[PDB]
Order: C-alpha cells, then sequence, then structure tokens
C-alpha cells in the first residue's frame, strides 16, 4: 500500500494499539473531505488504508486521535490530536510512512517517503 | 502572555526566526475562527499572541508554517504546516508554552504548562 | 535477535544507511568492554548484533556514529554521537529495538521493548 | 554563560526540576575527566557550568542523570542516562544550549548554537 501509520508510545517503549486515525483530502473548494480511516493494530501499524488508483496527487491530513489514546490509559494529555498534513504524488506517486511517536504533552512525527 | 510559541531549527542548531504562526479558536459550529497571529522573533519566539481575558476556555490551534520557512532557505520539506491543537482549561493559573522543533521531513512539538 | 537497531533520516524522510553502530557492556570493573559491532542496511535496519545466549543481563551502551553519517553528506553535525545506554534483560530476556532519528543539530531515540 | 542546560518532562508537560547534570572533557589519553556539574532548577535549566576562559576547544560530553530522574516519580525508565557528546569550537564567539525533552522510553536532544 502507498501510505502506512505507526504509532508508538514513548511512556511504556511499545507500540500504540488501538489508535483511531482518519485521513482527509483537501477537495476542490478547499473543505478537508474525508478519504480514508483505520485503527492501529498490535504492531502499532495501519495499513490498507488506500490504493494507488485512489492515492491521487493531493494535499492530505492524517488525523491521529491521541487524545482518546491516553484517556483510556487514564492520562489527561495536552494534545487533542496529532496532525500531519503534506501534500502527496506531486512529482509522481511514491509510498509514505508517517510515524508518530506520542508522550502525554508531546509527539514527534516523521515521515519516510521512497520510490517504487 | 499566557500563551507563548517557540521553534527551532534542527538542521541548522538555530532559532527559527520569521516563521509565520497563526492561532485559531474552534467555534459553535466547530469552524476554526482567526485568533491571533504574528512572526517569530531572532529568538524563535512568539511573544504577546493573547491576554488573559481574551484566552477563555476552549479548543484552539496553533497553526506553524513550516513549509514557507524551509523554502525561504531552499530545502524541500515534507510537511505543509505543523499543526497543534489542545484545549485550554483554567484549573488554575497556567501558561502555555508551545515549541516546536522542525526538520525537513520531521517535527516535534512539546507544551510546558506552568505556574 | 534479541537486539535492533533502526536509524532514520530526518532531513531526507529516509533510511540512515551506512551508520556504523557499536555496541558495549559494562564489564565487573565499570568499563566498557566491547559487545558487537555492525552497519545499518539499505533498511536503516542492524540485525543479527547479538543472540539470546550472548545477551545476558548487564548494562549496554549502543554507540550510534551520526558524525560520520553527517560528513559524508557534507553536513557538519552538532553531535559526534548518538548514545543510547541502558539496561537489559534485568527482568528476565526482552526484545529490544533502539530506533534512532537524525538531524543535524538534534537527535531522538526510543526504545520499543516486547516479551517473546 | 558559555553552556546552559535545558531539560523538560513530556510525560507532565513541565520542566525536569532537580536533574543531576554531569559535564566532562576528554582528556589527551582520552578518558572523561569531570569538569562541571549541577541540578537543573525551578525552570528546568542550569546556568553557570562553565565560563569563557575555561570553556576551550574540545570535545565535551554532557551526562543528563535521567533514571533518577523518573525513578524519583516512581516511573520505570528504559534510559541509564542521556548523553551529548559534541565538539566545542571557536570559529566566532558562540553560546550552546543542550536541551533534551524525557519521556520514559524516548528522549530527544537539541542545540541551539546562536551569537
Amino acid at each position: 500500500c502507498p501510505l502506512m501509520v505507526k504509532v508508538l508510545d514513548a511512556v511504556r517503549g511499545s507500540p500504540a494499539i488501538n489508535v483511531a486515525v482518519h485521513v482527509f483530502r483537501k477537495a476542490a473548494d478547499d473543505t478537508w473531505e474525508p478519504f480514508a480511516s483505520g485503527k492501529t493494530s498490535e504492531s502499532g501499524e495501519l495499513h490498507g488504508l488506500t490504493t494507488e488508483e485512489e492515492f491521487v496527487e493531493g494535499i492530505y491530513k492524517v488525523e491521529i486521535d491521541t487524545k482518546s489514546y491516553w484517556k483510556a490509559l487514564g492520562i489527561s494529555p495536552f494534545h487533542e490530536h496529532a496532525e500531519v498534513v503534506f501534500t502527496a504524488n506531486d512529482s509522481g506517486p511514491r509510498r509514505y510512512t508517517i510515524a508518530a511517536l506520542l508522550s502525554p504533552y508531546s509527539y514527534s512525527t516523521t515521515s519516510v517517503v521512497t520510490n517504487p
């Protein structure tokens, strides 16, 4: 798949399991249209959100529901979510891995972009 | 004084200067209405965005325009911007510092809530 | 293998290839004895440093040669290396993934620890 | 004044207070000789470690004792400490700020070199 999301828990040193992820795409009228969604697995990875055909050029927003994750563990975190906004496929199809590392008052995100 | 934004450049080891910062507040219809904005200083810091009187409880979004920062430096970035969305709560007096550490394909954000 | 090291490049959004890694173990006399070494592959991962039998309890230091990495790309970075120092296997054997994300003036490291 | 250390807690969103910090300088025999040390303040900062006169070119190691910080809070940490090893260079006047953001199983360190 051309898009994978991986989430890690910096407090426990583990994948972040069952984290809800919503992906949006900017439409012609500059509104965020729903594009794909899912939940991270036991490995902290969410595969299969999209296909090469559906994943056209555009501006995408990956919304990782960090608050609900921490709340279920009893922590009141700072952020409502972690959002990753980027232009995709504007130089041809690529493969994207969006990684997020989560702490109650911090998060970091990095992207690994490869060419098939 | 209740809200401060600080941006750092991890490629150059320096403050990220002249980074545009836009703050929004979530309206009742769940839209993002403009609230405050500015540009980071020589020290990478942006002070005086809001006041105690105006910074009521609610959900705020801080948008750091990281793409134009890297483009001015001639470095290809991944992100359109960095986004920090949080709930301001009054539980005692509190000051919010949102720090962001920028790399072309990565950013980290952390918030220090004190006093 | 019970120990894997993964290195990512935050400037290019890619694995950090050919990064030298040296692992040390604190001996009885508190000196760092050489334990294992290797280079990250095309995926940024270094596998096979050790075995379950050799990877006893102890204090280990993972030295990632970040400076040489950036220098070969023409960048003069801040750090001489990134070092990850931790006690291992003190509650029984575990599996450890040491991840490092590199920028010229910054690095972050996180560990994923799992129980077989 | 040429060297400042700042430590932050990503679990609590706060300065990391009373964190022991040990600085070493690499001797000619490549051993680590003690150079300066202290504890972080209420603001998570440690100032006045060294002076311009004493902070000559050379390789320095800054050791942040993160394990005792988390143990005092009753949280199991991964690392023994966080280590920052760098070359001090005189190429113009420069000030070094080593910042560290701490989580139980993760830390990030960044250095701002200015002026």
